[PDB]
């Protein structure tokens, strides 16, 4: 269909709008990760005595420690949710289409490319958070009481699979992008002409893994694998986030966040 | 830089204009002029109701608001389409990133006020990739703060176009304003400067031959290039003041998130 140079250059396209939009790249995340460095060292948060030490080093408040981590999940989402938008409007015949159809992608995508990105965070043992600056342990989410602990692990649980891959940032950029254009959103009112943006997208994708990944097999067919995974983790994070929203009235979700669920 | 270079340096940004941008000028005014497979013109409120079932609209979920809201849908495009048209300036592409970003964050608004002078004439402005034609004096109609938002950019175009510029000087010019060294924020101007420096002068050689009986039309287009600049910061503070005054015109999260 599009000839390879032409498929090169979307991917560049895609990778360069993914740096300008994303704070905290998976490049960085690794650098952080992985030491032999001592000016990106975080902060490590593994118990209550811990990160009451860390809301003075870090500096990221009144409600209970569960809550709290909670509303700095949230917030991390919201800002997701924004800087996932930004990088939607870049990607070619976006905003072009219908405008109930972006809602529509941006409504059933965001949640999808959230975990997919929080992977980038997140290693066995725990997660980056404050840009890097701080890593709240694995252990110590799951030990978070009531509901919030298991509302917790899923994240890891995918991670740890979804990581295995090995993608980079610019594979991340094209993979992203192929979740946003999913003609089969519920509402959508033109199918077409978004799978006929996500076939580009797809052949973009393959080429791109096969020239940045060329000893690993499959892994187009295994990433797509994943994808659809997705879908089920997000109504599973939705189950749960419906039922704590039963119990805790302590807890605020964000207009964004909450139009995104009122569907 | 050698003449024979500024010229290379125009039919390049030409030519990549006209890969980027759907409708240019020169098809803009056939239009308009009644030279070509007529627009539907929509001069009042019965025929703003045909026109969106007959031209058929992306923005479409008050009757200001949904114009408005159609004015939004457009810029948003139209600034994917500056963006694009950016990464093929020579050297663009190896300003530092943030750089590129600070450039397009405050040069989309200018040049989508100066290309929609293109679009405009006194009596009114295409719309929908001149299917459609919407009346000035439909728009200037518009109540409370909506009329007076949409008249100042056709009070705009009609001084811009009274310089009759075309699509080769336009190319050009919308260049220039990207790599504009002053945006707050950048972290190395010279390199910016440096480019600005080359538009400036295949800008100046444009000018003389295509125009060549036009004396200080350099000049004059580097005069409206600034005030661009204050219309722009006029724009967003009445800009500011819709999405704040009209609380229905903070719909959907969503929505706001994609015209932040
Ligand atoms: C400052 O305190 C912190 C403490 C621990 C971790 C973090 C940073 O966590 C993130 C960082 C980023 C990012 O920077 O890209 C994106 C998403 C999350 C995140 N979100 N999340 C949701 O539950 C969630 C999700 Cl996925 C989607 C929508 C809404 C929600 C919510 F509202 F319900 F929260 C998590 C659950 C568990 C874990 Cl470990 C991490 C997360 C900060
Ligand atoms: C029912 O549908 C329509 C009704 C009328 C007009 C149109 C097409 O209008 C355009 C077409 C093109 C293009 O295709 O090149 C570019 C820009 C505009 C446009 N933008 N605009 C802004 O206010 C504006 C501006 Cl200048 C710059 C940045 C942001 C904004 C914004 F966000 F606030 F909108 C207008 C105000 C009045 C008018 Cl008459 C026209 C415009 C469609």
């Amino acid at each position: 269909h599009m000839e390879s140079a032409d498929l090169r250059a979307l991917a560049k396209h895609l990778y360069d709008s993914y740096i300008k939009s994303f704070p905290l790249t998976k490049a960085k995340a690794r650098a952080i990760l992985t030491g032999k460095t001592t000016d990106k060292s975080p902060f490590v948060i593994y118990d209550m005595n811990s990160l009451m030490m860390g809301e003075d080093k870090i500096k990221f408040q009144s409600k209970e420690v569960a809550i709290r981590i909670f509303q700095g999940c949230q917030f991390r989402s919201v800002e997701a949710v924004q800087e996932i938008t930004e990088y939607a409007k870049s990607i070619p015949g976006f905003v072009n289409l219908d405008l109930n159809d972006q809602v529509t992608l941006l409504k059933y995508g965001v949640h999808e490319i959230i975990y997919t990105m929080l992977a980038s965070l997140m290693n066995k043992d725990g997660v980056l958070i404050s840009e890097g600056q701080g890593f709240m342990t694995r252990e110590f989410l799951k030990s978070l009481r009531k509901p919030f602990g298991d509302f917790m692990e899923p994240k890891f649980e995918f991670a740890v699979k979804f990581n295995a891959l090995e993608l980079d940032d610019s594979d991340l950029a094209i993979f992203i992008a192929v979740i946003i254009l999913s003609g089969d959103r519920p509402g959508l009112l033109n199918v077409k002409p978004i799978e006929d943006i996500q076939d580009n997208l797809l052949q973009a994708l393959e080429l791109q893994l096969k020239l940045n990944h060329p000893e690993s097999s499959q892994l187009f067919a295994k990433l797509l694998q994943k994808m659809t995974d997705l879908r089920q983790i997000v109504t599973e994070h939705v189950q749960l986030l419906q039922v704590i929203k039963k119990t805790e009235t302590d807890m605020s979700l964000h207009p964004l966040l909450q139009e995104i669920y009122k569907d």
